[PDB]
């Protein structure tokens, strides 16, 4: 009786929110709008054998989930104060009418599932369980049993079996959501126990496939970097279920739960910049924008996705330690302060429950935390994040482990080169709307920023769906001290015969970008995209050019040979429906500044060097471009790419095979960063080929003593030089050694 009723009440608190004043803004307007939607839904609801609302047939099954969604809105209007429809028996009759129609015509145990599994096993049942919970006492026993038997039919015990296929990660968590509630609502303790127990395989760190990795990476669909959308769905579901079940017979007690809590700062926080979650980790969702089925008309975007992740963090914080909660709330206060693009505290997709959690954080005592300066190399998902005072940057690569891109379900048909060394960035202290402001629906998908590509025309969905296309390469990764980094990609171009070695050296106010071994036989030109910047509608930002640099007002600049650099400023018009079959067709115009190098047709061993200085002033760029001292390119070929930056005491090298660059030598493919600081230095080494075979490094500098070394590092010699043997493992860990200089 009572433990099932207690669980149902707890769920409704989580879902519909508690401890807010319905007459206070933003709650009052949000509730009122929910009443407005509910009244239009009610008036248009039109039951037929094949739909419940016009334009939304049950085949494809998206129409079923869409109908349950409108029924949930209707149910919110009925159960919440302030909606204009609270307790209206006419509205209640129409909800029950819709529910009965769905149960009679489509969502029932005689149906053999067709089309997208997700609609039947995740979209629809979670909504059906929510509506069943909220209306429980009005529905009667036959409606509740009917709902429970639909869920048993579409999500049978065997789905929360084997940790495989469609029952992994974010998906597993979503399945457990419906089975848990089905257990609560149907008073079926075994179903609740099964949902709790089935979460356990979600928690451990993984070394392959879907899940969280030790290095903070998050992978879904086997091969797709996905922290920003799937990872948010996992976090959301987990937070909700942890909160629901706490104190009950079915509380989640697995100690691996703690790894989920750890992931907040290790995995997710680094990818959030002033409210946005970087598009590098949003997979096919970058293409959504305005969705035709979204009755709130809220644009999907990096900021939209970041705000959903922030909301998930707020729910998870409720079961965290005091110390964890305090840190997460400070981060969240900071993202709230700095998000000027989509103000978190009035975000239009948040229902009142999310609003109340976020407002509680904003109102609590505590300081808003800045994003720390530092580097995060998520090697397991081939992503890097760099933060400096002047800028934030995200890099996307691809490898034999990590797909070039994800297309599927009509989404992201032209994202082919999102993994071709794509460097995204934001100038700190300016509005963070670069990628948000109709970027994806207007961009030239042949000229993504940072990438090297064949100009060969590609089909929509070229390479296959769901992360099918991976380049046939191993050496993708890098080495980092947590501040600076050497990062490298052995690139094989999607649908092309292009091969290249690209490297990035992330420094204190710049990213030095090296390209070598650029070879193609496609019979068309090959380009490297120095940058490609959305200027907004009607942009008039000045582009100023010099001998060996270019600068874009409000953005930053590039050190690059001025006679080689090609530039185009143009207006481009597009719609989200160009890149998503589920999106709206309205067309808008954005102005672009595009900068590239042309390697000609069928290059053989072509190369480039350029430096990007995001957020820099025109004078800073001019000075740096004229300064011969600050950077030495030690090597740039298909064997080794390496730099020296004396102002940082830094030598960094990506060794594509055994060899030497400046003062460093390696016996195998490796990434090496050395930092000298006064009388000591730190050497860091990783092995991006991931063979796990030992290799030796020599650093040609006098070294007196070894202060410390990781257990993976053996010291073979000190004196005139440092000679180390490293056993590097198979996950591209950076190993360290710290020595005193002579
Ligand atoms: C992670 C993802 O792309 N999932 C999609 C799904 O979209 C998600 O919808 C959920 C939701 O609660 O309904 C929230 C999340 O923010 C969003 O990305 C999409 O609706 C379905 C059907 O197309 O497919 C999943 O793969």
């Amino acid at each position: 009786a009572d433990p099932y009723d207690a669980l149902r009440r707890r769920w409704l608190g989580i879902t519909l929110g508690t401890g807010y004043d319905p007459a206070a803004e933003p709650y009052a307007s949000r509730l009122a709008e929910t009443g407005e939607r509910a009244r239009e839904h009610r008036a248009t609801m039109a039951p037929t054998p094949t739909s419940l609302w016009p334009g939304h047939p049950f085949d494809p099954p998206a129409g079923i989930t869409f109908a349950y969604g409108r029924l949930w809105t209707m149910t919110e209007a009925y159960v919440q104060e302030g909606t204009g429809a609270t307790g209206d028996p006419a509205l209640l009759a129409d909800i029950l009418r819709g529910l009965d129609h769905l149960s009679a015509t489509v969502y029932h145990p005689a149906t053999t599932r067709y089309g997208n599994w997700w609609e039947w096993q995740i979209g629809s049942p979670r909504l059906l369980m929510d509506i069943t919970a909220a209306l429980y006492d009005h529905l009667g026993a036959d409606r509740v049993a009917a709902a429970c038997a639909a869920v048993d039919h579409f999500v049978p015990d065997a789905m929360l079996g084997a940790y495989t296929g469609t029952s992994t990660g974010a998906n597993r968590v979503d399945l457990c959501r419906s089975v848990a509630l089905r257990g609560v609502l149907g008073r079926a303790p075994a179903k609740i126990a099964l949902a709790r127990d089935a979460l356990s395989p979600v928690f451990p760190y993984v070394t392959k496939g879907d899940g969280l990795y030790a290095d903070g990476s998050f992978v879904q669909h086997t091969w797709v970097a996905y922290s920003g959308t799937y990872g948010q769905v996992m976090l959301d579901g987990l937070g909700r279920l942890f909160t629901l079940l706490a104190g009950s017979e079915w509380e989640v007690t697995d100690p691996g739960r703690q790894l989920v809590l750890d992931s907040v700062e290790h995995a997710y926080a680094p990818l959030i910049h002033d409210g946005l979650v970087m598009d590098t980790v949003n997979g096919r969702a970058i293409s959504r924008g305005y969705l035709k089925s979204d009755d709130l008309h809220v644009m999907r975007s990096d900021h939209f996705h970041g705000q959903q992740l922030i909301a998930a963090m707020a729910v998870l914080a409720g079961g965290a330690s005091n110390a964890e909660r305090e840190r997460w709330h400070a981060r969240i206060k900071g993202w709230i302060e700095r998000d000027t693009v989509t103000p978190v505290l009035t975000a239009p997709q948040f229902p009142v429950a999310d609003l109340t959690r976020l407002h509680a954080i904003a109102d609590a005592p505590g300081e808003a935390a800045p994003e720390p300066v530092g580097h995060h190399l998520f090697a397991a998902m081939d992503r890097a994040v760099h933060r400096r005072p002047a800028f934030t940057a995200g890099l996307a690569m691809a490898s034999d482990r990590i797909a070039h891109y994800e297309c599927g379900n009509g989404e992201n048909p032209r994202g082919w080169h999102t993994g071709a060394g794509m460097l995204t960035w934001w100038a700190n202290g300016t509005r963070a709307d670069q990628y948000t402001d109709w970027f994806w629906p207007t961009v030239d998908w042949y000229r993504l920023p940072g990438t090297t590509v064949s100009t060969k025309r590609l089909a929509d969905r070229a390479g296959g769906e769901w992360g099918a296309p991976k380049p046939d390469v191993r050496w993708v990764g890098g080495a980092t001290d947590g501040e600076y980094a050497a990062v490298g990609q052995h690139l094989k171009g999607l649908g092309s015969t292009l091969e290249a070695r690209k490297s990035w050296f992330f420094l204190d106010d710049a990213v030095v970008c090296l390209g070598a071994g650029i070879t193609c036989a496609d019979g068309v030109p090959v380009e490297t995209v120095v940058d490609n910047r959305n200027l907004g509608e009607g942009g008039t930002q000045a582009l100023v050019r010099g001998r060996h640099w270019a600068h874009l007002e409000g953005h930053g600049g590039w050190i690059v040979p001025g006679g080689a650099l090609r530039t185009l400023r143009e207006d481009r018009t597009g719609a989200w429906s160009d890149i998503n079959t589920t999106s709206t067709t309205e067309r808008r115009t954005r102005r672009w500044q595009t900068l590239w190098l042309d390697h000609g047709t069928d290059p053989a061993g072509a190369d480039y060097v350029y430096t990007v200085m995001p957020g820099a002033s025109r004078a800073a760029l001019a000075r740096r471009a004229a300064d011969r001292h600050w950077l030495t390119v030690l090597a740039n070929d298909d064997r080794r790419q390496a730099v020296s930056v004396p102002s940082l005491g830094l030598t960094a090298a990506n060794f594509w095979q055994a060899g030497t660059a400046g003062p460093l030598t390696t016996t195998a493919g490796a990434s090496v960063l050395v930092r000298r600081r006064g009388r000591t230095a730190t050497l860091r080494v990783s092995e991006p080929p991931r063979t796990g075979e030992a290799l030796e490094i020599v650093w040609d500098h006098p070294v007196g003593a070894v202060l410390r070394a990781d257990e993976t590092v053996e010291i073979l010699a000190t004196g005139r030089r440092l000679h180390l043997r490293v056993t590097p493992g198979v996950v591209c860990t950076t190993h360290e050694c710290e020595v005193t200089l002579s």
